[PDB]
């Protein structure tokens, strides 16, 4: 469920395999900790800042299915918790920095929603940059102002 | 024991360092997940489905030996109990498959009598494709007709 | 603190770090273990029997800091201890084989002043070649004549 | 009655007798510590790395004698035992070293089964080269490749 993207001994990003294949940020480069999914050739999409490429039948069921069901409430995160603020996901103060790219969130039912790019603070608690899907089934970015790539 | 062969992550068969040097069946292909033994040219013998190679200077002692000793009785194997009656090898139904290409059967003493290739079933009990020594040092082939090797 | 060398399914020599720098012996060949540690290049000085280089600055919390004295006493070591006589360093009978050239020695307070390269046996006690330091700070070899590198 | 051979203060190998004939290696130079049989004329043979001798009518009774047949099993050695199967005399390393070329291996009955010459290292054991003779009685020498003799 987790596959890092590191380079020469420092953390740079963490990939995921969602619903049938994988994705990975584009400002994160170097070593990935497999040779199966490293052997594939990857198609890059510059507008959503995530590349996509298919994984073989060897990964037929170890993936994590996704949804768009986000009612207001608290969900779990890899280094803490989130807060649904009208489609603007957010991160507690100081938590999360360099080497936290592609980290997924997870709901109360075992469903993945959000992929991350960076973050920026406004007032009392830091907002973060989201890649998510809607009820119609098309993908969204919700990027804050001044959110540099982590 | 034996050493496995890894095509694209998962199991294919087992390479037997047996009787003093290296043998691997020609039915399955792939490379070995052990680095000191695949650093040399390995010649082939495509007559009767086995490959012949060397071993380095540290596998003469622990390598299990062969003596073509045939009392007709119940031998043992990792997935059942193979035996030699009427000039045949047999296991009951619902056994083996792909990935089991080259696992040897042994005896009560703890040495090898035979190395399995595979086969199929035609009759009430499944026969097995095998490469087995005889009294005159002949590697005679016992395989029933209509059985593709595993 | 001691990082080995990958040869063919065994170890040939070893390598350590000091003061923000790197060791290697000339007679020790082969690929080093760590991703950040191989990619830095070696400004080598082979006739002084050390291949130095600069280490990553993420390794600033692993190196050591020294002085250059050697008071009489006893020096512990991986294979027991090494004793201090004649202003020299000699290993007892039988102890010490091949491949340990590259690994350091220690004292009670735990600071390396000396690293091992060779060996020379006259009767019982064996005198091995040691790189140590001047109070001016220049490399020093106490090589016996008729020595032998491990 | 194993006899010592020493050159000018050092120990290089030991001397043996069987059947009334003094066989010693031509591996290392070395002189005899006795006045009796130091003048026995010999005929230098370099086929087997061994060379015979002669016993007068003073030591004609106390000569340990030989055997031509051998059963598979364990034996009596100066530092342990040895097993014999697959045409092999091998012992693990640690026991036995330099100065052992010319120490007799013998059966528990008390007959000289063979006389060693040296051998090689192999993993956890040592393939030990030897000279012996089968049921034909022709003197056989065993040459493991990769062996520097003792």
């Amino acid at each position: 469920k987790t596959f890092p993207i590191m380079l020469n001994g420092q953390v740079n990003g963490y990939a995921c395999v969602v619903g049938g294949r994988l994705m990975k940020p584009l400002h994160v480069e170097g070593k990935i900790d497999n040779e199966q999914l490293a052997a594939v050739k990857l198609k890059k999409a510059s507008m959503y800042d995530l590349e996509y490429g298919d994984v073989p039948q060897n990964m037929k069921s170890d993936t994590l299915q996704y949804t768009s069901d986000k009612p207001p409430g608290f969900y779990n995160w890899h280094h803490g918790a989130v807060q649904y603020e009208n489609g603007r996901f957010t991160v507690p103060r100081g938590v999360g920095g360099k080497g936290d790219s592609g980290r997924p969130i997870l709901d109360n039912r075992g469903r993945v929603v959000a992929i991350v790019l960076g973050g920026a603070n406004e007032g009392t608690r830091t907002a973060l940059s989201v890649v998510t899907w809607n009820q119609k089934g098309v993908t969204i970015r919700d990027t804050p102002e001044g959110s540099e790539p982590w």
